[PDB]
């Protein structure tokens, strides 16, 4: 019935945002393990869902073209200003990535080499709910498997938005959908495994102990230190997952998630070791030290610099 759009197929439905390639490269951002809801359905065209709406995104050297599928049998048209403001805030284009890319590299000979090839890797401003349960699904996993777990989760529990070609799109579910007495067994069948317990338990915990999605908006305005400790009370959410949420959803640019991939990068590319801590390998105290090393090295936007290295280490 409906179909995925491209820029040549129907240019009347697209709207442009002025954006240099040095500020944003979609191919290095949308599938670099921040969001798991974007797929290149057509070449150079990234389709995905963003707060109960489907988008398709493409670009030139200095323009970010975008088109919206509103669904609900509505009148097909260009994106509105309010809708393009949502996209402008999603990519965080008010913040200059070029000035960050120069402030990093002043004290970082490694980033200087990496910034040449992988330019325009910016940090997305995601929904807290979507971000939280997506990174509970990330434990001991890869981008391919996580994308599957999140998609199947959204199909079962999330509301239906629109179908395009052979791809039925779903918005991310609310806390109440995941918190019920049937969700763990359902999510296990969908293939989350042990992660099914934490999805349900954290959803039930946020709703009953903390008081619903409003709590995540309190954590947004609350400081990084409090929000991190607060998230660590949740089932299946430790320092790593809390830092992912803090960085990508709660506007904490200094948050540095420490799993094993930063350990590999920090060790191989910076020659870092646990100096103060006696343990040679990963541990709560050593992971905390590694976050402080990168915060001291890069500054208050340390997590944004980490995202450039994560995108570079994948390719
Ligand atoms: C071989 C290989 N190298 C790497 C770096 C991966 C890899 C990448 C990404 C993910 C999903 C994930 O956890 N992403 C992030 N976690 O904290 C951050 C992110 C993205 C950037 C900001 C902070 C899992 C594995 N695989």
């Amino acid at each position: 019935h409906m179909r995925h759009r491209t820029l040549s197929s129907s240019p009347a439905l697209w709207a442009s945002i002025p954006c240099p390639r040095s500020e944003l490269r979609l191919d290095l951002v949308l599938a670099s393990g921040q969001s798991f809801r974007w797929k290149e359905q057509s070449p150079a065209h990234w389709s995905g869902v963003l707060a109960d709406q489907v988008w398709t995104l493409t670009q030139t050297e200095d323009q970010l073209y975008c088109t919206v599928y509103r669904g609900d049998d509505s009148q097909v048209s260009r994106p509105t200003l309010e809708e393009l403001e949502t996209l402008h805030k999603y990519f965080q284009l008010d913040v200059s990535l070029a000035q960050l890319y120069s402030h990093w590299a002043s004290v970082d000979s490694h980033f200087q080499r990496v910034a040449q090839k992988f330019q325009g890797v910016r940090l997305l401003r995601q929904d807290p709910t979507e971000c939280l349960f997506s990174f509970i699904c990330s434990s001991n996993n890869n981008i391919a498997r996580i994308t599957g777990m999140v998609e199947r989760l959204c199909q079962a529990f999330g509301p239906r938005l629109i179908q395009l070609d052979d791809v039925t799109y779903h918005g991310f579910p609310n806390l109440h959908a995941l918190a019920g007495p049937e969700a763990e067994t359902h999510l296990r069948k969908l293939g989350l495994g042990y992660r099914a317990r934490y999805v349900r338990a954290s959803a039930k915990a946020i709703l009953e102990e903390q008081g619903g999605p409003a709590w995540l908006q309190q954590l947004r305005v609350a400081p990084y230190e409090e929000a991190h400790k607060a998230l660590c009370t949740l089932p299946g959410v430790g320092a790593k997952v809390a830092d992912c949420i803090c960085l990508m959803a709660l506007d904490k640019p200094q948050a540095v998630p420490v799993d094993v991939h930063v350990w590999q990068i920090a060790h191989r590319d910076y020659g870092w070791h646990p100096k103060t801590s006696q343990a040679k390998g990963p541990s709560p105290l050593a992971n905390k030290e590694l976050g402080n090393f990168f915060r001291n090295l890069w500054g208050p936007y340390a997590g944004w610099a980490q995202a450039v290295l994560f995108s570079a280490d994948l390719r």
